[PDB]
């Protein structure tokens, strides 16, 4: 498939060159920027299970040696789908089972891959150890778990 | 900020452990999976400029030695914002100036960082060389550029 380009009518008289030069000139390891990452992983079976790791960040350095790994939300469910607004807008899960909010996984990059790969091969153990090391109780039903709350009706 | 967790009422009697074990067991370098990445970079000034690189992929190997770098859409504009559906759902640009569709940047990871960093410091030249090497004409106004089309009214 050949590359196609869409432009706002305000830039009709610009070239790619004159647009990007202007964008580059009007913009201003991180410093001093806003950056955000969304990773989506899903299976190939029907009603496929999926998960999303996401985070965003301010500006400059490690906080445990990762730039794109500044992850603070982790979500599990089924049916990854494209967001409104097109492919550029990333993904959402159609069926959301569990969402971890303010779960700082930045320090498990430099362990998150072992956790995600484990998950894909039927093994939650490394993910569970990461969660336990943050003080999360993984052996309590969600209904009794203090930091957990139920979504209204379905999402 | 302390971690909080949200769950669908169907999993009220599950623990994190029994949920993730079940999810792990019902799931099934890539093989044989659906994976997707969204990178968002924005400035810290008012009406901040922003860009989004996004792609997704099927299953197993290099196609020029990158897994998360399987990028085929690139979008420039202003005002990065959170998608409907919460932080997990990633970002969109409120003001979209230009979108490159089916622009395969996977082979510029192993050059994309030099391009993005250039952009941030007022220099489009490395981005323009990547585009030129794909056969894109960067010195033609969008209105005359054959592969380009105008968005209706504003987006
Ligand atoms: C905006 C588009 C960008 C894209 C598409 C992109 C993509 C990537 C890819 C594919 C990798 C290696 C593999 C992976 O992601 O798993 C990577 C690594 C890395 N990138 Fe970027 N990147 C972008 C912007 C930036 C910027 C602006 C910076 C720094 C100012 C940066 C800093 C880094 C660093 C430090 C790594 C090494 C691993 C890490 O700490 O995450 N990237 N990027
Ligand atoms: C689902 C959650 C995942 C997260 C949050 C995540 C995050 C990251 C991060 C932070 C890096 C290095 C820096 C960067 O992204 O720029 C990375 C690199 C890498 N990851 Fe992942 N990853 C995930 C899933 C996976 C899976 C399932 C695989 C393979 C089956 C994988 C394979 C790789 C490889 C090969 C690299 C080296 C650079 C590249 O080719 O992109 N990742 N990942």
């Amino acid at each position: 498939m050949s590359t196609t380009i869409q432009y706002n009518s305000n830039y009709a008289d610009y070239s790619i060159s004159s647009y990007l030069r202007e964008w580059a000139n009007n913009f201003g390891g991180s410093s001093t920027l806003f950056s955000g990452t969304q990773y989506a992983i899903g299976s190939s079976h029907s009603n496929p299970e999926g998960m999303i790791a996401e985070g965003d960040l301010k500006a400059s350095f490690m906080p445990q040696h990762t730039f794109h790994g500044q992850i603070d939300t982790l979500q599990f469910g089924k049916d990854l789908a494209t967001n409104a607004g097109g492919p550029s807008a990333g993904k959402h899960l159609e069926k959301i089972d569990i969402t971890f909010n303010e779960l700082d996984l930045s320090g498990e990059f430099d362990d998150m891959h072992k956790s995600v790969r484990g998950l894909m091969k039927g093994n939650p153990d490394p993910m569970l150890e990461v969660m336990k090391a943050k003080g999360i109780n993984v052996d309590t039903a969600f209904k009794d778990l203090s930091i957990a709350s139920q979504y209204p009706d379905s999402g």
